């Protein structure tokens, strides 16, 4: 079977390459503005929303691939195959833990509309010919 | 931060821990059960529960790990560490998954409350020494 | 003062010894138990009953003996001596715990009532000889 | 899994501690108290309160304890011992016990709240310099 | 600017620095009362009353002074000139924060107008010769 | 205890973090800003809000921080360890007594909603990868 992630929330995976790769910023700084006022709702006993459930489950599975390359640096003797993996994990992996993890934390600040809305806004301006390019790009705000 | 992904759903880990190893059946037959009978549901535009959203973030943070062990198998090139890597994800967190993965689909052809009040009763199945325990252990009806 | 500690709960010392001493099952089962299920409950600020009193009085008198059981290693010098220190109140004496952490924890699952007749019950199961009757045996649960 | 043994009864372990060690009064005082007032209350098969119930619990909690300094010392030798056993006990959860069981018994002949009020009441009037205080302590009357 | 912290609550710095110095007691016992039997309300996340606000506001202050203190034991050289200044927030500044901290701390127990009518009649007692002065202060009850 | 200056303004420590410890106009700007037009809301003798308070209780805590680097550059004799305290207390505390003195002062001005969004909406700017980071960052007004 083939689950979109984004699917439910009136999203698709396809809108969300409109966004280049680079940007989504660290999981560090994801996962931080995450515990910053959604620590409690978060931990909460009742899904606050689909979005809460996702996040939750999104953080979780990350967590799950932090104990693996830890795991894979302790009981991988081999450090030119070692350090193979625990790089994969936190780049390539990463990636599509970054999307989630911007995709979800955004909505609960700003409104599953209002993301939707700007999904579609930068990708008028990163599709814009260089030229014509605005200087700024689109930011999320209020 | 410290998200338990069963007190959503009125559970925990520590009442889930219980359950031995040998318990949950495997991945492919949890993947096959979830398309054979939620399919139409897990692929639709609907957040149709918290239980079938939390689902798909699983199955696919699962396909996402089956990936990895793809990529190990044709990247990593030392035999004998690109199957110490591979047993971990087919083993270790494969049980995590296979934990999970079980719940959600149990709580959709059950209901939370009949699914709940099992982990209970076999928690104490399995709590009482094999002397005196009852010889088969408590099986989920739909009641 | 002879005080039994389950008097106020329709039972008394002399039952619960019917219970073969190895049918409670270990101390940490019973606490995570009461994690998983009663946690909340044990830290409100609200007597939930007699039964969530006395098993915080409870979790605590043995959250007194850690700490105090199980102790002796951080202060005292002589890591030996102690053959039957250990330990051993721990067996001979640590049972006590187990039965109670059981005997309230299984009345806040099942029921005052359900509890006492399933001290009863089990209690002449296993007063039979060996022999015929039966193959299972009497257990809480939700049937 | 973090327990206060006062919470249910409207207070806290800090408050308990916010009294002087060398107020409540000796164990072996404490227990003739119940069996003096409460002798047949507590013998009682039922839950008068949830203080009958916590007190109950304690004073056979503590009798364990007088039961196990009694068989650390009842095959040994060595030092007492008595020495950093029959000590600890009758030292630190000796306080803890002295606490416990003073506050049940006396919410029982006192009332709940007019105890709170006096652990308060008090407390402070021994953290108050000499010249500017009643000649002697504040004391519980109902 | 100049601002009185005590302008707000109707009073005045003046009529608490009447008050000498051996009549606050101790900032350890100040800071003990305070956590002892308002803490709830301190970590509570709703402005209890103007009262409230400033104690947070004072005790936090103050917090930052202990944190100078243990800053400047090990970091300034010179043991005789780093218990100058050791000395001058134990006590010079701390005076300043025991007036402060028995201020709002004795409002909350007995409202802010007991307290300023009792700043008024010590007011008069203190003022008055020892020679005609009567044996006991006034001593502050909640009437 | 653990009393946080922000909890009950519907901030905290945490959300405070976001901005850029390097943000915070300098305390002779934010005092300045202060009697400009709240001089005479602040010595007035009625409490016009709880930010109002903590302002007062702010600014007079930094006051006494004032009188203390004063008499320890009139009263340590030994300058080595003189301008080693004149130094921290105009540098490392004031930083404390910098956010306290904006953010209120700034809710003062903009209202405690407008302020919270502010440091949300700072917070994806302070956080957004600078290739595409807008050139102006996002600024409190009106
Ligand atoms: C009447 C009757 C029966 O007794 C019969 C036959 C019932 C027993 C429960 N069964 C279903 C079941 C699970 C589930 O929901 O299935 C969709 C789920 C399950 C969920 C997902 C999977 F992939 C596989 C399973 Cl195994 N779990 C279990 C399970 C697990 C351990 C012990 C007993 N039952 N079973 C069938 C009906
Ligand atoms: C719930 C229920 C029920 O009460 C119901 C319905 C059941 C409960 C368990 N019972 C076992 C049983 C006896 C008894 O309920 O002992 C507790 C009694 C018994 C009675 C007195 C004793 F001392 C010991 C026993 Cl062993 N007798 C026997 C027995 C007789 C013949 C052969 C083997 N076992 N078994 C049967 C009934
Ligand atoms: C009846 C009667 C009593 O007379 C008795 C006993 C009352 C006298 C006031 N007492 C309390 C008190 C303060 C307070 O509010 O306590 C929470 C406050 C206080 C406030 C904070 C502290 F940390 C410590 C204290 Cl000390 N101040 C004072 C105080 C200061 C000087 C002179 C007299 N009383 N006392 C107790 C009741």
């Amino acid at each position: 079977m083939d689950i979109d992630p984004y699917k439910e929330f009136g999203a698709t995976v396809e809108l969300l390459s409109f966004l280049p790769s680079d940007f989504f910023p660290s999981v560090r700084d994801l996962l931080d503005t995450a515990a910053a006022l959604y620590r409690d709702a978060l931990e909460s006993p009742e899904h606050a929303s689909p979005h809460h459930t996702a996040l939750r489950q999104a953080i979780l599975a990350w967590g799950d691939l932090m104990t693996l390359a830890t795991w894979v640096g302790t009981n991988l003797e081999d450090p030119a195959s070692r350090d193979l993996v625990v790089s994969y994990v936190n780049t390539n992996m990463g990636l599509k833990f970054r999307q989630l993890l911007w995709f979800h934390i955004s909505a609960l600040t700003f409104g599953r509309e209002t993301v939707l809305e700007y999904l579609v806004s930068f990708g008028v301006w990163i599709r814009t010919p260089p030229a014509y390019r605005p200087p700024n790009a689109p930011i999320l705000s209020t």
